[PDB]
């Protein structure tokens, strides 16, 4: 709850490469999460280039019993938040699409000054857990590339 605020991605891998690259539907830049520990939900905040376009886009996802999310965004994602602080989020999320086809992702979120070493350590092991490769990881420092007509 007091997790809330302006969060940015670091890193986002995946066992899709054309799920993130440029117009793909994971390469999210986030602005925001809103946690509410009452209804046990995460609001989602973030901009993505599809079709050429850049949108803002939101996604509500909810906590099960058993700790793991749901949400639903260009298909059905199931997810694990792994590590959580006021200042990082690992997690893990497999996304079916309408076909029934899985991709697993990775991602790296902070809300701190930083990126503390110990958020890289937790991000790159899980990656390499999920059998993700380097060149399939992506920085969110480059350019989103949005038109301004
Ligand atoms: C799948 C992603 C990006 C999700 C963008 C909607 C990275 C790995 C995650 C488990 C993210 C998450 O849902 O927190």
């Amino acid at each position: 709850s007091e997790l809330s605020g302006p969060w940015r991605t670091v890193y986002i891998g995946s066992t899709n490469p054309e799920k993130i690259q440029e117009n793909g539907p994971f390469r999210t830049y986030f602005r925001e999460l809103v946690f509410d520990d009452e209804k046990g939900t995460v609001d989602f905040y973030f901009s993505v280039k599809r079709d050429g376009k850049c949108k803002n886009v939101h996604v509500k996802a909810t906590k099960q019993d058993d700790g793991t999310y749901v949400a639903d965004y260009e298909g059905q994602n199931v997810f694990k938040i792994v590590s959580l602080s006021r200042t990082h989020l690992v997690a893990h999320n497999i996304n079916v699409d309408k076909h029934g086809q899985t991709t697993e992702l990775t991602e790296l979120f902070v809300k701190g000054l930083n990126v503390e070493d110990e958020d890289l350590e937790k991000f790159w092991k899980l990656t390499e857990d999920k059998g993700i490769d380097k060149k399939n990881v992506v920085n969110f420092l480059e350019n989103e590339d949005c038109p301004h007509p």
